[PDB]
């Protein structure tokens, strides 16, 4: 049939550490960081404590390592009444981890340390009895699976986002014909649509609603019937980037699941967007639902 | 007066990790890492432990954190009876790390967390009891303090290495001038020596020896009386050069404390080096005594 008033949100859960360097260092040279803060992350746990924080029920489903179990993140995640009964805790590898060297002009260089995320391939995914299950980035073959045995039962919401280079025309179609609700950047847009060979129409022979955002130049929403301008919501002072797409991606999808119109599901996207980048960390300024229609109220 | 048979090494104590990338990241990208192994380093602590593998008895001075007390290094250390009385542990800040990673020709961009180092400039060092106070690259203030306090008590070794930037014409020249053997890789002796104006006459009119070493081209050492020129000696398969250099200091000193003459000092450093290339991390593959002795009677 169809489900329940709550969220699905499968992917990563990771943490984030920025590195405050001078200088990128040349062959056979040592510079340092005085410090390296920890930001609990991931686009998925992004997402999901975002959701929970707009007052919609969400759950995790991730592969976490030996350094979860009981950590900082765990009791954090507990303590927002976060359903992580589907997590994986793995025995052998610890958690993923996002390590951002940034310079002194504000330029940035990251990687991403898989850990626990080799486990996806092992595993495969339940029932989700949710109205929604959200895909972010994560393990694409599992990805797929998830959009797959979710499609026609709960919606499904999708954004390739930077694991996008690693769909194949064909997984990248078959994904999206299992996709309600396509989630992508510009950048990533015209990417998906070089690779397909694909108009705004042909997403929409296969898509309910694709999302474009365009950051600080607002999103689009396209259905059949509708295209949809959203503008940007004016923040109070532009500190880290970084957690404003997921935050999106939180707003849209929590004011879907509370019966709101698409338009509106997405203003409440832009405006949550605009909260979260006012301070350092995906997760750390995310707004309830009240403060975020109090936001729109004056935007 | 003078003090007993072992050998104080102050500076990092640190955690390596190397993660082994595809590419280095463009902006707005996102490339991934497997897994990233830890290896003990530090190079006053590889020092410390290739001395107490040669039968010299080592004790440590470093600046460790929170995540030292009770982990994998503690122990390690406390199992190879390696004196760690002298250690400062920080409740506030992590261990230092070195964040290492390295493409796929082999090209390697590094990282250095300072962390609870931050404590030296809080600290001042004890009396060392120690024949040999070796100081390796650590706070460069704190450095020189434990120079001047050992000189004309204990021997005191010292190599700048890559803190040699920090130090100024007049603060190089301080330490020079409490420091019996000064060892520097040609790369760093051009440098000190441009920046000083010293010829070798000038260094050796305030140091007892001088070591230039130069890797694959062996080593120089220089006294008052004589040039000694070492081979470099031939290892099996190199994997990781990372702690050759440490390691060839171990081996000089540990001899020089067993009472053998300055040529066979850097024969004994130069075959324990071909030692800690055949292995990844700087104390991985580090020799016995006798090992090192067998090695130099077939090459
Ligand atoms: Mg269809
Ligand atoms: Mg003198």
């Amino acid at each position: 049939g169809g489900k329940m008033e709550k969220i699905t949100c499968v992917g990563h859960t990771a943490l984030d550490y920025i590195f405050n360097v001078e200088k990128f260092p040349e062959p056979n040279t040592s510079i340092q960081i005085p410090s390296a803060r920890k930001y609990y992350g991931g686009a998925a746990a992004n997402t999901a404590v975002g959701i929970k924080k707009l007052g919609v029920n969400s759950e995790l489903l991730s592969c976490v390592g030996y350094d979860f179990k009981n950590s900082g993140y765990e009791r954090y995640l507990k303590n927002l009444d976060i359903n992580i009964s589907k997590l994986y805790y793995s025995e052998e590898e610890e958690t993923p981890k996002a390590w951002i060297f940034t310079d002194k002009d504000n330029n940035q260089i990251t990687f991403f340390l898989w850990g626990a995320a080799k486990h996806y391939k092992e595993l495969n995914p339940p029932n989700f009895n949710t109205e929604i299950v959200h895909i972010a980035t994560g393990d694409p073959e599992f990805n797929l699976k998830c959009a797959k045995k979710a499609y026609g039962n709960n919606l499904v919401s999708f954004d390739p986002g930077q694991d996008l280079p690693q769909y194949s025309k064909e997984m990248l179609l078959e994904i999206i014909e299992h996709t309600n609700f396509l989630f992508m950047n510009k950048h990533e847009f015209e990417r998906a649509s070089n690779l397909l060979n694909f108009e705004i129409d042909d997403y929409l022979e296969r898509v309910d609603a694709l999302i474009v955002t365009k950051g600080s130049k607002g999103s689009v929403i396209y259905t059949k019937d509708k295209k949809i301008e959203i503008p940007c919501i004016k923040a109070g002072k532009v500190i880290d980037p970084t957690g404003a797409g997921d935050s999106y991606r939180a707003g849209f999808l929590s004011a879907y699941v509370k019966g709101y119109d698409l338009e509106k599901c997405g203003l409440i996207g832009a405006a949550t967007a605009s909260f979260v980048v006012e301070a350092k960390g995906c997760q750390t300024n995310l707004p309830t639902w009240d403060k975020v229609v109090e936001r729109l109220e004056k935007h």
